[PDB]
DNA sequence: TGTCCCTTTGTCTCTCT
DNA sequence: AGAGAGACAAAGGGACA
């Protein structure tokens, strides 16, 4: 008999008391958990199912999820029960905080490095707790904390860089690695290469940081010479998520992609600056011709698609979707690129495919709002938010259809259309803002922390903005959002 | 096997002007 | 607003006990 056998109905046994109270799990969270996390976590969580979710902890069952759908999440649940009351109380971290640093593999690693370097770190090496949280919130974030407390001091006296810097460095997945090697390459890469210590502060500020700074390092040569690259070209291949792996493909597909297409260096670029360029670019020369076929697609807007992370997942799903979303749902060619040319295409166009007919027919709304709406990144996450959300702003708050669409179709629309719904009422009722000016906060990119820093004014006010009206800060907020906000926060 | 750590890719959100 | 930067997570491999 396969092995597997009794683990996976011990599996299937204790996850059907989850089901039970008081988690009441949805089959796609105990998969998640089984996957991730495995059986002893499956059954931690069962053995815990109490203790974590009320009094004293208190937790999600989402927040219960999160901590144990990661390799040794037994070992952090079990952790987070024994260490979240220490650390809120003798280091001062939101619960929230505590959760953030467990939800990750060796989570517990994590907790108990936090619990014994903070003091260490905020004392004698000045970090804010938010900083030595963020170190600490990645995978292996034990070993990036240590890293941290032993090269701070090097980094920045021997290297020049800022403790801001180094923590950017940090916080990341493979931190150390990234630290380390910043230490041995920054001097090679400097004064070598002619790189800022910026730059070289970007390529490691990657999750394969490691990988990406030693790639840089070696290709930086065969790349601006034999490949007529510049070195700002290759920084950007190198610090815009796809490091190591972008940098190798732009080497091989170079050449092939423009000779055979016609694309100019800088579309290949802008193709690799990116997570998965790799991909982005070997899709590109797999797939060009087959969308450009029999007067398709022009080049330029293969390019476009493909420019963006996930082009690969937004090509092949232009491919497979571009005939249905023209025949069947009435778009235009392009339309469906326009909604591709995003992060998370492939999301949106699924998503557009889906719920198009729905927006339409059960909301009022037309295929341009809808198209609209689903042109931006994250455009999955907008469209089902005001499917949610659009019968409720509009009866109970007063809004229009067209005010919705409107706060829905920015970057973070869904994070917009959420504050909105929960901030309406104290910000027209409490502070006499007109729904409109609420409305006109909301419809930018960062409309949730502008709504939420324009009510940590009006709730709590700074004296710093107060000879700033109301109708000052709607000003303030609606031209250049939270920051724009705290940039006057620092005139008092 | 369970746990810890690292890398790559995909996706979502917010900033900076 | 478009480019750039930063956050959040899924999934796989190495390493080791
Ligand atoms: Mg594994």
């Amino acid at each position: 008999q396969w092995s597997g056998a009794r683990a996976l109905e011990a599996l299937l046994t204790v996850a059907g008391e989850l089901r039970g109270p008081p988690l009441q799990l949805d089959t796609g969270q105990l998969l998640k958990i089984a996957k991730r996390g495995g059986v002893t976590a499956v059954e931690a969580v069962h053995a815990w199912r109490n203790a974590l979710t009320g009094a004293p902890l208190n937790l999600t069952p989402e927040q219960v999820v999160a901590i144990a759908s990661h390799d040794g999440g037994k070992q952090a649940l079990e952790t987070v029960q024994r260490l979240l009351p220490v650390l809120c109380q003798a280091h001062g971290l939101t619960p929230q905080q505590v959760v953030a640093i467990a939800s990750h593999d060796g989570g517990k690693q994590a907790l108990e490095t936090v619990q014994r370097l903070l003091p260490v770190l905020c004392q004698a090496h000045g970090l804010t707790p938010e900083q030595v949280v963020a170190i600490a919130s990645h995978d292996g974030g034990k070993q990036a904390l240590e890293t941290v407390q032993a090269l701070l001091p090097v980094l920045c006296q021997a290297h020049g860089l800022t403790p801001e810097q180094v923590v950017a460095i940090a916080s990341n997945g493979g931190g150390k690695q990234a630290l380390e090697t910043v230490q041995r390459l920054l001097p090679v890469l400097c004064q070598a290469h002619g790189l800022t210590p910026q730059q070289v502060v970007a390529i490691a500020s990657n999750g394969g940081g490691k990988q990406a700074l030693e790639t840089v390092q070696r290709l930086l040569p065969v790349l601006c010479q034999a490949h007529g690259l510049t070195p700002q070209q290759v920084v950007a291949i190198a610090s815009n998520g796809g490091g190591k792996q972008a940098l190798e493909t732009v080497q091989r597909l170079l050449p092939v992609l423009c000779q055979a297409h016609g694309l100019t260096p800088q579309q290949v670029v802008a193709i690799a600056s990116n997570h998965g360029g790799k991909q982005a670019l070997e899709t590109v020369q797999r797939l060009l011709p087959v969308l450009c076929q029999a007067h398709g697609l022009t080049p330029q807007q293969v390019v476009a698609i493909a420019s963006n992370g996930g082009g690969k997942q937004a090509l092949e799903t232009v491919q497979r979707l571009l005939p249905v979303l023209c025949q069947a749902h009435g778009l235009t060619p392009q339309q469906v690129v326009a909604i591709a040319s995003h992060d998370g295409g492939k999301q949106a166009l699924e998503t557009v495919q889906r719920l198009l007919p729905v927006l339409c027919q059960a909301h009022g709304l037309t295929p341009e709002q809808v198209v609209a709406i689903a042109s931006n990144g994250g455009g999955k996450q907008a469209l089902e938010t005001v499917q949610r959300l659009l019968p409720v702003l509009c009866q109970a708050h007063g809004l229009t259809p067209e005010q919705v669409v409107a706060i829905a179709s920015h970057d973070g629309g869904k994070q917009a259309l959420e504050t909105v719904q929960r901030l309406l009422p104290v910000l027209c009722q409490a502070h006499g803002l007109t729904p409109q000016q609420v409305v006109a906060i909301a419809s930018n990119g960062g409309g949730r922390p502008a709504l939420e820093s324009i009510v940590a004014q009006l709730s709590r006010p700074d004296p710093a903005l107060a000879a700033l009206t109301n109708d000052h800060l709607v000003a303030l907020a609606c031209l250049g959002g939270r920051p724009a906000l705290d940039a006057v926060k620092k005139l008092e």
